[PDB]
């Protein structure tokens, strides 16, 4: 009953005792099968190490059917730590997003501010974010501190130009910034 | 007869006098024009520095027609020192 309800509704005898035998592990296997598919088909090196730049991997799925994967390049992390991978999979351009798990902390690339847009607040000088004082969705008054930065041992506090609402905060505490990076968007 | 032989064909009076005044330099200008086209249409920052990742540049080709170029990424150098640049020209994906 329980396993039929959780999934779509197939469930075999091999599924049933497996759950009974290892309830915590089986459910965690099901989650993983749902997230990544049949990992057993991968070759061991790929299972353990992923892929090199330029490498071609062939994944034998079944008699006469295979995934032909090539990893071309991996971008820098965007402001959210999300890197973009450029694959080719059976002759088809492909783009995937993976969050980098704090292996640079600040080497996120900030999009540059549209200088002809009032809602865009950009960095006047290179420096570091000392304190994020507001987050996305918050209402702020004019002249309200939003952000503190440190350029050359000197602290400037970045303020709201007009009364409005924070729609995207681009940085976290300790992140470095260069002249012109978008920091906050408010309406 | 020297310039027409060198270039595809028809040369102007302005070419003739430019070559005479500056043989080497003019010859070098043709080679760059053959490789890169009309560089003078680039904005100066792009002319001097190229593009940064995620940047979009418009090149005014003519009244109302412009070249829209986005630089997405530059890859690692391959085994022959060749980096792949992933571009977006006029709505189309493009590699160099």
């Amino acid at each position: 009953e329980l396993l039929e309800e959780e999934q779509q509704g197939p469930v075999t005898e091999q599924d049933i005792i497996s759950y009974v035998l290892y309830p915590k592990v089986y459910e965690q296997y099901i989650q993983t099968r749902n997230q990544y598919g049949n990992l057993s088909l991968l070759d061991t090196p790929t299972f353990f190490f992923g892929m090199r730049n330029g490498e071609t991997v062939e994944i034998e799925i079944d008699k006469g059917k295979r995934l032909i994967i090539k990893l071309e390049t991996i971008s820098e992390p965007d402001e959210n730590g999300n890197r973009t991978i450029y694959y080719a999979m059976n002759g088809q351009a492909r783009r995937i997003y993976i969050k980098d798990e704090n292996v640079h902390t600040n080497a996120n690339v900030k999009p540059k501010a549209d200088k002809s847009n009032p809602s865009h607040i950009g960095a006047q000088m290179p420096g570091s974010v000392t304190e994020v004082k507001v987050s996305v969705g918050e209402t702020v008054k004019a002249n309200q501190p939003l952000l503190i930065t440190e350029a050359m041992k000197m602290e400037t506090t970045i303020q709201a130009p007009f009364d409005g609402v924070i729609k995207q905060v681009t940085v976290n505490n300790g992140d470095t910034i260069a002249t012109g990076d978008l920091l906050i968007e408010i309406e």
